[PDB]
């Protein structure tokens, strides 16, 4: 993939908030939303394949990332605000509807789009990230306590702290993160006790079989623009997000929906998706074997075939 | 029309050259190509209307204009090089085809797209600009010295001369040009001998019925960035354009085609188009009464009606 071979698009959704996207293809509009800590570029294997399949692909830099605005305020990254901004995004593009496909934090964003703005969502697909309805009798902080695999999320809370570590050496950050599940070097269990996220793992990590040095260097140049404050702010709105998700009053998602799970993602575990058809009647499923968290890079061919088949029928 | 309420796209068609466009709507892609000395903004009335009619509108800043690159070299603005760039533009957006609609210089560009790249052009429409096959005997220089109202074209030839007059007071330039035919304050007859283009015209011209002061100021701000050199270079490739056109002399436009004529355009007179069915037998037509050169600005409601009706049928 080569950025300078792409169309680059810009939409101002709020006086000083500008979302950047890459665009390829003609046909119905498909909006791709990456997660943490990623980029439009994370969709590099899907963009040409979806375009070739007869779709108009808009791959976003999410708020806080790449060439999009990265305001420093925490409240700018609560889910309600990010969702309304995606609505304004469609209005300025003149799109009445789009298909939304997301991954990770982007997966969370697309479910809420479908929950609260189903008239603007043609169909919705998520990689890894399940839709779990708000629990009115359990805060998000009490969910993190029960499951110690979400310990890193507490380390992400204090502004500045996680930034300094992820920003210290960008190349190292991305080489340590972007790895197949069997190549993992990360201690996710004890992050607060250790003091750092990488503080037990190599100083000069090897290149994962998933990525080339060129691809890693692309992420390095992108994160030099605004760093990690914007992206990490996505984790600092738990109570606000909880209170907003309660306003749905147990309504259902009635549009065509796809949940694709990945066998080896140890944070967004497949079983976490098990009760979804209760809240989502018209839900179809995909499942990818031998696939870790970084689905699009890990199993691009499988992702492509699943998304294109679902798109052509639903 | 508020620019900040639009989606802005950028495509690098070559190292030194990026093209800017504005994008609205979904459906088949319609590319709009303005003339001299205009802007994507000259399409302000057609953009929302075509999008609402169910089309995906791409409104270009042509090479040398607004946010597009404006290289100083004269050879960068010959029709051959401009057309190849339009094709590269379609390639990088991943569009196999587009409907092309042009006015003025943009009119002549879209005809040539239809001739040399029929496979990339779904349908072709021109406002004001007729399709006249290349005359292999007389040069374009010979046609000018045979037609008195084309005198300003020789005045445009010497690099720096028309530039300095046009860029002197930008506000005056646009208020003098952008007028109805009955409000006209310019003589195209004797420009070369009698100083320049504005020598005989008011210093503080009134605002035309077609434009607001706010609309004039948008053009002013746009032309402050590159001035008139790029735009005028369009007029400085006559021998090359004639040479290139001759290579097409035998072939025929077989795609759907629309020619729209403005009764009161005193440079692009309707009768100039009278023999077009002799090369395009299936040519559909439109005609707009009491309408000058600045067609989109002058009779936008008629322009919209004519374009949408043709788009929905062929
Ligand atoms: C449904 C709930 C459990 C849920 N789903 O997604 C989430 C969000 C929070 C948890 N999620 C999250 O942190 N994603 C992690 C892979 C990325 C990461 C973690 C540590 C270090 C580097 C990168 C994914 C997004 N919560
Ligand atoms: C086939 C021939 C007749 C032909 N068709 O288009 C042309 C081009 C050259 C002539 N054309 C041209 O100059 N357009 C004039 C409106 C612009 C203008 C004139 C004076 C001062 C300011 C602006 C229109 C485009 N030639």
């Amino acid at each position: 993939c080569n950025p300078s071979d792409m169309s680059h698009g810009y939409v101002t959704v709020k006086p000083r908030v500008r979302l950047h996207f890459v665009e390829l293809g003609s046909g119905p509009a498909v909006c791709l939303c990456h997660g943490f800590p990623e980029s439009w570029y994370s969709w590099r294997y899907q963009i040409p394949a979806l375009a070739q399949a007869g779709y108009r692909v808009l791959a976003m830099d999410m708020k806080g990332y790449g060439e999009s605005s990265a305001p420093p305020e925490i409240e700018e990254y609560c889910m309600e605000v990010l969702c309304k901004e995606m609505v304004t995004f469609l209005d300025k593009l003149g799109l009445s509807q789009a298909v939304f496909i997301g991954h990770d934090w982007g997966g969370m964003l697309v479910w809420y789009m479908a929950l609260f703005y189903p008239e603007r969502v043609r169909a919705v697909a998520s990689l890894n990230t399940p839709f779990i309805p708000a629990n009115p009798n359990m805060s998000p902080l009490e969910s993190i306590k029960a499951n110690p695999v979400f310990d890193y999320q507490l380390y992400f809370q204090e502004p500045g702290v996680a930034e300094a570590e992820l920003e210290q050496n960008l190349s190292r950050t991305f080489k340590s993160l972007f790895r197949a599940s069997d190549e993992s070097v990360l201690s996710m269990h004890k992050v607060c006790e250790a003091g750092g996220l990488f503080v037990n793992s190599p100083e000069e990590p090897s290149l994962s079989r998933m990525v080339t040095e060129e691809e890693i260097q692309f992420y390095v140049q992108q994160f030099k623009k605004s760093g990690f404050r914007g992206p990490l702010n996505w984790y600092r709105n738990m109570e606000r997000n909880w209170k907003w998700a309660c306003k749905s009053l147990g309504r259902k998602i009635l549009i065509p929906a796809l949940m694709v799970t990945a066998e080896k993602d140890f944070v967004l575990v497949p079983q976490m998706s098990q009760h979804m058809e209760d809240w989502i009647p018209h839900l179809k499923r995909g499942h990818i074997e031998d696939c870790g968290h970084w689905t699009q890079m890990d199993k691009p061919t499988e992702v492509n075939q699943i998304l294109i088949k679902w798109l052509d029928s639903d």
